[PDB]
């Protein structure tokens, strides 16, 4: 049996147990600022990611076991003009050597808009801009190897409000669940779908966040993570 | 700082750390069977509750602190005729000396359909029967001092399937969140509302379950709890 | 699988999840004061106990499993005259309906100085007074069904200093381990013994503390518990 | 607040969340085999280490906080000739970029036998060979920036038996405690000392094990870790 766990109720400068990629910085208020801010205003065409440094053991070919996990986090998206919000934030699992891909609507996760099994990506996206592959309206999506979500639900961005997210995986039912709550308005969202992690992901992955601002100057927003917990449990064989 | 925590992944036949009230028994399969079953069939006019034996310290007048908590459980409701399902199941917090109240649509929680501040009850209900005070259709409700829910959402019963529930309280925002997921159908439900526990509940409470079958012979269903975890954390001041 | 857990980093007045027996009170400084204090001075012939309210499931006859547990606590003993210290403090496990027994050197645990299997008591004692059944000098003891310890080690009371205790049970090896550290002086003590909990204790027990001051006026000391954590884990059958 | 936690009840082949250094391999029985074994016999002049991949945040200059931690592990040392056992095993904390140093009695931890503040090492050693700087007999030591222990206690190797170790740090008292239990013989050991982590170690460290066999062919032994848990908690200020 193996478990991994971590908690950040806020973030420190130079977090050596996080791998920061692209534009990500830690703010003086202790937030993970994934996309760039300049003179209090979000900057366009910005992309940042942040991964926990240790690989997570998500399944084991030796014992044919698959891990459960649960992650919680708080985030804020602040768009000066909510009608022009872009592009969004995602929580993801990827190969250990994962590097940032294309900006904008591809969210730093994918190189193009196609499905490719060699991506080995599972993600939950909080998508603020309708691209050609998207459903109508802002939405939460479960993504497997593609920016084109397996499943989505409508989600209304509450501009500059704290969102509390929980994402969990139950290996026994192969179900990934994602919920988002805005305590300020008592509004809440949830979806779940079948995702077989053993078939999608390598045995070890890195986990974390990615976010991108829009590719035109008036389609901008901030993407800040305020807090993050993660717990995984790879059980003993049957 | 004070914390309380417990886990049951199944139940043992004479659970001395649970206070069983009314008809509740533990089955040979290790389930908490809240309402009576006879020869594999649910019995009408049955009421059962089950509380954790230890009081939970949910707020402290000495330090003006309020606890967070999170509880998870799995339950099954099996109605032979889904159109005649009644009456439902609830998770609740109540005074330490709480005793079962009226059966049927009052769910063992209340003596009538009014809103009495001296009840000191907070509950999340899974309501299978439309009473005169209910919204149309089966629903999940957040209840404060009344069977008339403060907030409800529609919920479609998946008959005889395992439902996974999480209920959490965030003291800082005074918000109670409840979610239900059916992994078998990939359906999920969530709601949240403002509930100020310090104003509603005494400093110590008991926590647990209640359920009731219908008050006519053809309006019956089982209410079984399969597993239950609970964690509370009363922080230090500031 | 079943687990039980709790933490107190200090104690609140009227702790409704503790069963206080005999003279025990909670002080305004947040200590569990097991033996009586009057005008800042310890009172003789005082006996107090404190138990966690919920029974702990320590073994299960249905699945033939036995729990592991670990408890930690901090305590202070203050004797105005260290040469006349009496009688000491113990951590114990006992039947759920346990009531205080004889004061003084029997520590509220036993009715007499004999071994009796029907006591169903396991205790770790911090013994400050040499009774006729004791080894020479102040000592820590592991007791099973008798005030006459199975195993003891010498322990020098550091008067009015905080002692940090850890007591753990490993079911797989049937070993009970007890350690005490005084961080102020970097002095530490440890002992362990084979104790088969399934043979000694009922399936459910209560856990807690007991302490007694001496039965003559000049043989007195305080016994305060400052903090307490407990965790038990009853595994699934293998 | 920041926490890090992990559990291994056994080790899998190719553990990508461990940094293996020198001779370390994972065996088919799931053990961390720190020093080399050839045809069932320990090899001399062997050195191996194993570190958890993620840096641990042990103190924070921004908030002036210092972490508590607790680690538990099980290990086995098997010496074909117990009188010629060498050299031993240590648990340690070191800078994130730590690399194996000299073999033999320096345990892979140090380049020489001197005290040097720039080592930034805290270790608990299980020392099976008397070097010129050692006390008489096999011993457990607390080491700070030197192979010459700050404090030691006698320890008798129980050859090829499982030792259960717990090492904990209490920031409030700046005390490190280490205990070792052999459940097979009901033998136990403990020591503690003042170690100020903020003054010794960098803000982030790696944690893990090191072990070395003797530098002559007849002074050999195996060093296997069977299981390992670690938990750290860096609190909020105040
Ligand atoms: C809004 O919620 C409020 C809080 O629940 C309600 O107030 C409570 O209502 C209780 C009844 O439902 C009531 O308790 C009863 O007290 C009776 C006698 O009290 C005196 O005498 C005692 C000795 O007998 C003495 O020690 C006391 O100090 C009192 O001076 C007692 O006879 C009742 O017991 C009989 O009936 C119950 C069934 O309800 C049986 O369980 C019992 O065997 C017996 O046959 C009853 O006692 C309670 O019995 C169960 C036991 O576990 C409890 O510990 C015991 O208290 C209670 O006093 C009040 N509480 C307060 C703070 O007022 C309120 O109800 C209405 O208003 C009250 C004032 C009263 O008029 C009720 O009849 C009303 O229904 C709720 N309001 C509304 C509109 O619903
Ligand atoms: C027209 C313009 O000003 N900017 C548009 C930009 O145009 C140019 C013009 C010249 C050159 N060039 O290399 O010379 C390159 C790009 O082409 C971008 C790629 O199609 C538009 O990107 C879209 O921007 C949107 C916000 O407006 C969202 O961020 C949306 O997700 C994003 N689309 C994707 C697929 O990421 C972007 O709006
Ligand atoms: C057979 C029948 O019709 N039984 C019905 C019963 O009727 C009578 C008729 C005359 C008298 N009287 O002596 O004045 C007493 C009872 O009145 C009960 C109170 O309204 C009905 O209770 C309801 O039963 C439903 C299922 O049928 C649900 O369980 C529902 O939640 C429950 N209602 C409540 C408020 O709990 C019950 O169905
Ligand atoms: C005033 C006095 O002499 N009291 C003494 C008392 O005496 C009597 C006198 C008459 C009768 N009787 O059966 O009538 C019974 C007892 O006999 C006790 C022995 O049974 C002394 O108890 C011991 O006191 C010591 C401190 O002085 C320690 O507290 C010690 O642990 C304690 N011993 C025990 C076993 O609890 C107790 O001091
Ligand atoms: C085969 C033999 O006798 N080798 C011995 C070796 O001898 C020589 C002699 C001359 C030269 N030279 O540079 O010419 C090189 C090696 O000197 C080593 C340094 O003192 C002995 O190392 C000690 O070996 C012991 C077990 O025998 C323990 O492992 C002990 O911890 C270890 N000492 C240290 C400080 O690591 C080592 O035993
Ligand atoms: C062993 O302990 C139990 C309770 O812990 C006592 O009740 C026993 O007392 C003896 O048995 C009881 C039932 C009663 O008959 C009494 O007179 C006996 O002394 C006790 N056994 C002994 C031998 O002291
Ligand atoms: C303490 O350890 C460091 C880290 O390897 C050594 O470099 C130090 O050596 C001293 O400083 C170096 C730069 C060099 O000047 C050398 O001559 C010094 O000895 C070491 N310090 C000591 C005193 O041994
Ligand atoms: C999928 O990804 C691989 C690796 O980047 C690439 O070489 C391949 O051509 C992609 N598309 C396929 C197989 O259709
Ligand atoms: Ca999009
Ligand atoms: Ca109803
Ligand atoms: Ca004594
Ligand atoms: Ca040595
Ligand atoms: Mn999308
Ligand atoms: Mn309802
Ligand atoms: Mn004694
Ligand atoms: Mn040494």
């Amino acid at each position: 049996k193996e478990t991994t766990s971590f908690v950040f109720t806020r973030f420190s400068p130079d977090p050596q147990n996080l791998l920061l990629q692209g534009d990500t910085v830690v703010t003086s208020s202790g937030h993970l600022q994934l996309t760039q801010v300049k003179d209090g205003e979000p900057v366009y065409s910005s992309l940042g990611r942040a991964l926990y440094y240790a690989p997570i053991h998500i399944w084991d070919s030796n014992t044919d076991t698959v891990a459960n996990f649960v992650t919680s986090f708080s985030f804020v998206i602040d768009a000066p003009n909510k009608a022009k919000a872009a592009d969004g934030l995602a929580f993801f699992l990827a190969p250990v050597d994962t590097e940032p891909q294309k900006p904008g609507g591809l969210l730093g996760l994918f190189h193009d808009d196609r499905h490719n099994k060699s991506n080995h990506i599972v993600a939950v996206e909080f998508d603020t801009f309708k691209n050609s592959w998207d459903p109508e309206g802002t939405h939460i999506g479960i993504n497997v190897n593609s920016i084109v979500s397996r499943k989505t639900i409508s989600w209304d961005l509450e501009n500059n409000e704290v969102a509390n997210v929980v994402i969990s995986y139950q290996a026994s039912t192969k179900t990934l669940t994602a919920s988002l709550v805005y305590p300020s308005s008592s509004t809440s969202y949830i979806l779940n779908d079948v995702v077989d992690l053993k078939q999608i992901l390598p045995e070890y992955v890195r986990v974390g966040f990615t976010a991108a601002s829009g590719l035109s100057k008036d389609h901008v927003e901030t993407h800040d993570v305020l807090a993050w917990t993660f717990d995984s449990d790879l059980p003993d064989p049957s």
